[PDB]
C-alpha cells in the first residue's frame, strides 16, 4: 500500500429526460337552417345548408 | 484507466414546440321587411328584400 500504488477514485454519472404531448380543441356555436335533399330507405333525411353574409367588405 | 484513457463526458438536447390555432366569428342584428316573389310545391314562400338608406354623404 506505499507509494499510493492502491490509493484511487472514481465517479461518474447518467441523466436522461425525456418528454412530449399534444392537444387538440374545436368549437363551434351557431344555428342554419337546411333542406332535406333525399330521403333514405330507412327514412333518414339527408340535409344541406348554406348561409351567405356580407358585411361590409367581405 | 491511466493518462485520461476512459475520462468521457458527453451532452445532448433536442427540442421541439409547435401551435396553431384559428377562429371565426360574426353577428348581425335588425329587422328588414321582404316580400314573397314565389311558393314552392309544398307551399314553403321564396322571399326576397332590400332596404336602401342614404344619411348624409353616402
Amino acid at each position: 500500500f506505499g507509494n499510493s500504488r492502491a490509493d484511487m477514485e472514481a465517479s461518474g454519472g447518467n441523466s436522461f429526460n425525456g418528454k412530449g404531448g399534444a392537444n387538440a380543441s374545436n368549437t363551434f356555436s351557431g344555428t342554419l337552417t337546411v333542406t332535406v335533399d333525399q330521403v333514405l330507405a330507412n327514412g333518414n333525411l339527408h340535409v344541406v345548408g348554406e348561409k351567405q353574409i356580407a358585411i361590409n367588405q367581405g
